[PDB]
């Protein structure tokens, strides 16, 4: 029996799909809403954008899908959007490492996959599962401004699902099996790197292994995305100033349509 997915939604954020001349499909990060790419600023270039919503975004509970049954129905939203490629993909978070695998299935089936937007995000791989007092502390701040139910300023708890959604995403990574990209033409890549991390590591929750969202980062070279994709050329933009949150905030979130409009203009 086929593994199963509910099929995804999705929403124009800006621009005009099919008449502009490309289409950046965002992948959701772990609350699972496509407004969390609400906040990006108008692109320059000739570039429309659409974000898919996770289809258990408000009953993360209910999400007994596999990975690939995951990537099944966001691949068929998408092209459902744009029938033919190529295709320009991307995504903040777990949403960038979805974008990846996205193009992996893409890229299996004979498309060509242009672009690949990535925000702070390490490699598609297991994770180790932040403790649900690290996501309270990030929305006792604020950081769930860009969360469509979260409070913008912190003052009161997040919907009763956010959290777990989270959870529930890092959860169904968990068989995910890395492999390069089987494309003999590469996408054209953008990375970006927060250059600060939430709290201070001394007071980070203690964890059996490393977290880049833990850690500061040292790094900011392609760090593995080479290693997928050897032979693409990378566009690296270092966000000083910025963490994994802060990132997408008013503050910051115009270094990443910056990119976007350089990487596919």
């Amino acid at each position: 029996l086929k593994p199963y997915c509910r099929p995804s939604t999705s929403v124009v954020l800006q621009g005009l799909p099919m008449v502009a001349r490309k289409t950046l499909f965002m992948l959701p990060d772990g609350g699972g809403s496509a407004f969390s790419y609400a906040s990006l600023p108008r692109l320059k270039s000739d570039t429309a954008v659409v974000g898919l919503n996770c289809p258990y975004a408000r009953d993360p509970e209910n999400m007994n899908c596999t990975h690939g049954a995951m990537i099944e129905s966001f691949c068929n939203e998408i092209r459902r959007r744009q029938p033919r490629g190529p295709y320009h993909l991307g995504g903040w978070s777990s949403g960038g490492a979805f974008a990846y695998v996205v193009a992996e299935a893409l890229v299996n089936q004979g498309e060509e996959v242009h672009s690949l937007i990535i925000i702070d995000a390490p490699i598609p791989q297991a994770m180790e599962q932040l403790p649900r007092a690290f996501y309270e502390h990030c929305n006792s701040i604020g950081l769930f401004a860009t969360q469509p139910g979260a409070s913008p300023d912190g003052s009161t708890e997040p919907p009763s699902y956010l959290i777990p959604h989270f959870t529930a995403v890092v959860d169904v990574m968990l068989d995910y099996k890395l492999a390069p990209l089987h494309a003999r033409r590469m996408p054209k890549v953008g990375i970006v790197w927060a250059a600060d991390t939430v709290m201070d590591e001394r007071d980070a929750p203690k964890m059996k292994g490393m977290h880049f969202m833990i850690q500061k980062r040292t790094e900011f070279g392609p760090d593995g995305w080479d290693t997928i994709m050897p032979g693409a050329s990378f566009d690296i933009v270092r966000a000083d100033g910025a963490n994994h949150f802060t990132l997408m905030q008013k503050e910051h979130v115009s270094i990443i349509s910056d990119l976007i409009d350089r990487v596919m203009a």
